[PDB]
């Protein structure tokens, strides 16, 4: 049961199956990964996908025939299972000289070695067939007030995603950016912390249509945000280019636990917001399987997360269509809330004596709104216990 | 020393120093104070100016001759004193009417009386010469995921910031909206919960030139995230209309302390950014004396909002004008920060192998920030402990 | 289906359906609930018992003969319905008085007359038939760090526990002490702010057999701390009294949301603890219904505290009967932590080449957790999706 | 001025100031240091001595010439600088073999490996002259729910601690045990996650005498937890062993930022009660100078940890020196906080009719607490901002 097939578009970076356990205080409990046996071993598993930082694929530093030979293994790896790419990104932030930064590192030869790393990249991504270029700026932050003026790094910012798009224009490219938020880690507090924050600077491009968010679901949950209303604003913005599932246990450290792990109701209403929505992108994992495993474990872990996301998308689907939850949804007035407040224009309202000198505020607020009868009948939905 | 004067625009809402100590747990512990009292106090502690909701001046329910004598008394007091109105809001967020919200309520009856509330009261708050009108959708979230229909909910609450932009507009006022986010409290999650979301909601709004953020200190900070840098993109974007300055102790209840309290060394980063962006609006406390105090605590506590501000504005001065700090801040390469990274254009960056082939990434990466050493000069400064 | 009934041992505080929706922000949207009300409605739903604070029961400064009627009229609606009063508990935080604390008040007069007031209600506990007397030291704490010298705190709550000892010993009555630890809220800090705290506290009371705690779901998780494990820990001390169930959204406000909502997961591990550990206490639920509901959704809400309860319990009973779960629970060396780890002593141990000079470290860090695999049997058990 | 001297008895991880910069994200910023280095530099700044690990000061697998030469270095750079060595601990969590704890892990084979790797570590700890022996069980825990079982772990955790207060009394130590709680980081939750639950802990030890807590700043507010009110817990247990002073900023990551970063006000009230207090123990510093930095920002960081608590112990004392603040102290009652609450006994509290018959409850009420003055003496004593 549960089985997921390539049609359900899971996808997986080449760094959360590869992960090799080192952590803060923790060497690596794992040997690193060939990419040809993770596209293999996801392929099993019924991915349809992964996905790729430059680094994770071609070692830092190597020459152009060590990059050749390797991306020449990694496509008959494709081609061998059907796997496609529909996303990359570049690695700025493992390698010493990004420590304050990448495009908003206060040196500037930094910044222009970013850009160039990035736009190698791009090249690789597009001829690899990626719908979509993600940018996690993990770097561009602080951990005091004087080090970074932020008004300075956001110019800066804003330059470097200008040129970006610039350049894929010029070369004719299909390809779309998607910024990714985080609020903090590895700096003591990141730009552009959340959702919101990207979507604001995205409208101070130069070209906006080329950016979206790829928000990540723990990446929220570090602030304490709701991540279902988050992407709710995204896709209310036409924004939502990508997505990376996971789970996190609250404000903490970024934990990249399996989809499904952490809040497991936020999870449930993720998956219904998607699948309600229609969002056609990629159900991207970004996740890390603890360092406590073996290969056995990583298998495991990857599998469980597309399980989980089916089958928290059955259970969502019940509830849309139960014709009991429907009535509760009528009884809570969400039908009343998808209706204009005044189509009848800003002339009408002041005119109408019903919205205030006749509107009688203690009968309306008499009426109860049922919200806890349509949580029962989700969490009754969610847990299998209709009954 | 660091006396306050009419001159540093300091206000304070009425509901601050008037909070009667009512919380989630305990009765009031303090009677109610006629505004005019307040008006009085305020001055005599050299505050610029008050702030009000429409049922801090007028008790909800309030007859056409009783709203006239309250805004009369209350205009003599301001006449009296010399104290300003610079800004005003509504309440949709006490009465149980707006238990569901005000512009994003389910039941539509409410939405459209929402909006009539709030269009009462910008006519009077233009009548007393406020520039700004602050809107706190406190009630506009929910505690549970199928109550709230989020992209719903953001086209009500689109409708009605543009109903109200059309009001201003149509009646010729100078007036503009400062849209205050918060991320939690007393919704279970509220709508737009941080100064990113309230900005990218903006640019979708028909008039946007007309909105801006009033953001304030503790809001953002039960998100954890850092209020100078939500503060600097605000000022990026060219939205910064109003502010709400307090304290706060980290991922919590709103617990609106005095400014200074909570965070201090977040308060001399923003204090810092502040004066060195030249903003030019009020200095606006939203906080509230502990129940704990009598009403010379009160007064107590709102001199001490004032004396802090002055106290950092003075260390941050010092800060940037001592020699040693701009030598540390050319050290750690904020100048450079502030450079353009590629002024000389996509086509120039591509060819230019400085940026690629001809970086030298171990030396760049060897090179230290400095970092510390300029975060302990501020430290010196803001403790006045140079030497 | 997962229909409660006495045998349960569920129980309500008159506080929880009784709360008439006042928030920091919000006038009431409820009337007020007589107790009998309470109790005949919750015996309909199948609750065991009630639960009250002095002021819940007795309008604070009744008369001995108000007092004897209230008293009376509950006693027959309690014999009405079969319904019993397992724990009390006194308002030592709403009136006024209490502003700085009841115990901890620095006010010499105060703490006497919070000892008067509870050792009153302490009487009337017994004469209920209660087994247990909560202490919910809400008051006790501070908004800042001159205002309560903590050492000096904690020497009058011993003597207060203390002294409240000395009481019940010398009344010869059965009843025990259980202390609610809460991090934060209505205080800035409160003193005791988590079971562990709590815990250590009471080992040095002078009779510490007579207290043990009441933990909380949402105060443990407003501190980010995992539910489950504080609750293995009370029970490895031998102290877990009494305990609260109840939901909560992570570092918030206390939102006192119906158990199961929340942090679901967290609540499925309690669920199996206490069923695992054979806790024989009542199953109490401390929580509001949210302030959007009227009458019926407050019943349809306690309702559900008690349903997702009993669907929890089945779920982590099967989970613990599915011999693939024992065979995991093997692999994962569930059975070996449960072994002494030298019962052959020091000696022995320090002898042993086998635990040095002759142990395999690379051969040991090889072998897999296997806790994924375990983890996504838990999760198919929960949801009802094995298969 | 703020000139440490060895006096101060301010004391460095070797691990502190020799950390390579690698993060979750990130390889290593700086070269390894010598210890012998790094005693050398730190004696320059004045400090007063250095602690270790076992794997700090001899790699992992030395052979027994390779250990004796390691230690003869580190003891010479000892003996040439006057440096002491009052604190060592042992590295239960980088390598592998303790991916699930060390003893508390799963598999007993582990867990009789930890006890032999710290027992060989104390036989060290005592030649160098230490006087604590630290336990940070940062892998002791569990990412999932079924992987730990904590009744059982905290059994295993008792077992281990018992045997190792039987080693040192077998062999005639005066060395004592100080646990260092952790609320999360590396694992998913840390047993013992507070001050409270490690206090709580220790006294069900079988010599509790032996034991005490090693509190660290930034774990305390990994929790949201008010670190100088768990610090009085601890001197009223008389537990407070050993601190780790460092600074962060909420509820993140651990940043193990330099002493007086972070919440500063926090560590004005730390230093006011560890002054106050009479502690003895040393001032030791376990924090990462930010990769940022190279080796001269490494030593400007130490060197501001010591100056920070240098401020702020003149800045706190100044406070509870001034005259106006002993007048303020008493005007907030704090004088009577410290005066037993009933030291004339339970029967005449009882027969006291001013404690509830002829208390005057809304007399007690309208008295102000003169808190928010306090507090701004408090702020100003900080600042320097007196007058
Ligand atoms: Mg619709
Ligand atoms: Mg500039
Ligand atoms: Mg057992
Ligand atoms: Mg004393
Ligand atoms: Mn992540
Ligand atoms: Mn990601
Ligand atoms: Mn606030
Ligand atoms: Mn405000
Ligand atoms: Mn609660
Ligand atoms: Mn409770
Ligand atoms: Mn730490
Ligand atoms: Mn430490
Ligand atoms: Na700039
Ligand atoms: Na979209
Ligand atoms: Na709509
Ligand atoms: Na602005
Ligand atoms: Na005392
Ligand atoms: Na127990
Ligand atoms: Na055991
Ligand atoms: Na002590």
């Amino acid at each position: 049961n549960y089985a997921p097939t390539p049609v359900d578009r899971f996808t997986f970076g080449l760094w959360t199956v590869g992960w090799q356990g080192r952590d803060p205080f923790g060497d690596a409990t794992r040997r690193a990964l060939d990419p040809v046996e993770s596209v293999r071993r996801l392929a099993e598993l019924g991915a349809h996908g992964v996905t790729f930082h430059d680094d994770d694929l071609i070692p830092f530093g190597s020459s152009d025939s060590e990059r050749e030979e390797h991306v020449k293994r990694f496509r008959q790896a494709l081609d061998d299972t059907g796997m496609k790419v529909p996303m990359a990104t570049t690695n700025l932030f493992t390698h010493p000289v990004f420590k304050d930064g990448g495009f908003t590192a206060n040196d500037r030869d930094v910044r222009r070695y970013a850009l160039r790393k990035t736009i190698r990249n791009i090249d690789l991504a597009v001829e690899l067939g990626a719908e979509t270029y993600v940018a996690w700026g993990g770097r561009e932050g602080a951990e005091s007030g004087g080090a970074k003026d932020v008004r300075d790094a956001l110019d800066r910012m804003k330059e470097a995603f200008d040129l970006l798009g610039e350049y894929v224009t010029s070369q004719g490219y299909d390809i779309r950016f998607a910024i990714e938020p985080k609020p903090n880690q590895p700096r003591g507090d990141i730009l552009l912390p959340t959702v919101g924050h990207a979507l604001a600077f995205i409208e101070r491009l130069e070209r906006p249509e080329l950016y979206g968010v790829n928000p990540e679901v723990g990446h929220e949950q570090m602030a304490g945000l709701n991540f279902p209303h988050g992407i709710a604003q995204a896709l209310w913005a036409g924004k939502l280019f990508h997505i990376d599932l996971n789970g996190q246990n609250g404000i903490k450290y970024d934990q990249d636990l399996r989809f499904g792990a952490g809040d497991l109701r936020a999870a449930f209403w993720l998956v219904d917001l998607l699948e309600s929505a229609g969002y056609s992108g990629p159900r991207h994992f970004d996740f890390k399987p603890p360092r406590t495993e073996d290969f056995d474990g990583v298998w495991a872990s990857a599998a469980g997360c597309m399980r989980n996301y089916l089958i928290l998308k059955e259970r969502a689907a019940a509830f849309r269509a139960d014709p009991e939850v429907q009535e509760a949804l009528r009884a809570s007035r969400l039908d009343e809330l998808a209706r204009p407040t005044a189509a009848d224009g800003l002339q009408a309202l002041l005119d109408d004596r019903s919205a205030f000198e006749e509107f009688d505020v203690d009968a309306a607020a008499a009426r109860g709104m049922a919200f806890e009868r349509l949580d029962q009948l989700a969490m009754d939905h969610l847990l299998g216990a209709r009954g």
